[PDB]
């Protein structure tokens, strides 16, 4: 499985505007539109985001190119984050897999704040990053995720979303 992979699940698919936890107009595959309450500010962004009128409806198509791009995007602010970057030098390929979710669920900032977590995982204590990844309102508010999340972080294997 990859990144890609891991988030299609996590995330869903949708081809028409709709809202996140939070209220916020989103698409295709997490795809954040914006944080205006404003419908036609969701719809105008859209539009540019696909670079064409859209009427608010896309394709698998670019779903799935915005879906790339986002992740990159993900992948991007990692690299120059002083905080992650060491730890996901450390990683192997599934642990990062893992930490790019949560970047991509979250944003840079709120990943760099799991600090204590950051540390064990640099230290490859993984039960115990586990223990303390679950101690957050991450979790509390989207258990279902974090726990998959939470899961591979701690096993370093696929399984939770096997």
């Amino acid at each position: 499985m990859n990144i890609f992979e891991m988030l299609r699940i996590d995330e869903g698919l949708r081809l028409k505007i709709y809202k996140d936890t939070e209220g916020y107009y989103t698409i295709g595959i997490g795809h954040l539109l914006t944080k205006s309450p404003s419908l036609n500010a969701a719809k105008w962004e859209l539009d540019k985001a696909i670079g064409r009128n859209t009427n608010g409806v896309i394709t698998k198509d670019e779903a799935e190119k915005l879906f790339n791009q986002d992740v990159d995007a993900a992948v991007r602010g990692i690299l120059r984050n002083a905080k992650l970057k060491p730890v996901y030098d450390s990683l192997d390929a599934v642990r990062r897999a893992a930490l790019i979710n949560m970047v991509f669920q979250m944003g840079e900032t709120g990943v760099a704040g799991f600090t204590n977590s950051l540390r064990m995982l640099q230290q490859k204590r993984w039960d115990e990053a586990a223990v303390n990844l679950a101690k957050s309102r991450w979790y509390n508010q989207t258990p279902n995720r974090a726990k998959r999340v939470i899961t591979t972080f701690r096993t370093g294997t696929w399984d939770a979303y096997k």
